[PDB]
C-alpha cells in the first residue's frame, strides 16, 4: 500500500530472457503454424471466429518495440497464440499437435526460466 512495498524483484534482464525464449520459440521445428500472421483473407472464417489475432512475428515487433510493459503481458500474447490455434484446429491436425507442442515447450522455459 502506500510508502508500504514488497522487496524489489529483479526485471532488468526480462527483455533479454523474453527475447531468447521467443528466439527458441521461432527456430522451434513446429513453429510454422505460428511465424506469421494468419492471412485473414485466405483464411475462411478466421476473421470472425478468432478475436484477437495472434503470432511469433507480432510478438517479436511488439517485443522490440516496447509494446510489452511486463513479461506477463508478453506470455499473455504467447499463450494467446496457442488459444487461438486451439479454438480453430482440431487436435488431431498437424496444426493442433504442432500447438499443443509448442505450448508445452513455452511453458517448461517460462518455468525454468522465471519461477
Amino acid at each position: 500500500s502506500m510508502s508500504v512495498k514488497k522487496p524489489k524483484r529483479d526485471d532488468s534482464k526480462d527483455l533479454a530472457l523474453c527475447s531468447m525464449i521467443l528466439t527458441e520459440m521461432e527456430t522451434h521445428e513446429d513453429a510454422w503454424p505460428f511465424l506469421l500472421p494468419v492471412n485473414l483473407k485466405l483464411v475462411p472464417g478466421y476473421k470472425k471466429v478468432i478475436k484477437k489475432p495472434m503470432d511469433f512475428s507480432t510478438i517479436r515487433e511488439k517485443l522490440s518495440s516496447g509494446q510489452y510493459p511486463n513479461l506477463e503481458t508478453f506470455a499473455l500474447d504467447v499463450r494467446l497464440v496457442f488459444d487461438n490455434c486451439e479454438t480453430f484446429n482440431e487436435d488431431d491436425s498437424d496444426i493442433g499437435r504442432a500447438g499443443h507442442n509448442m505450448r508445452k515447450y513455452f511453458e517448461k522455459k517460462w518455468t525454468d526460466t522465471f519461477k
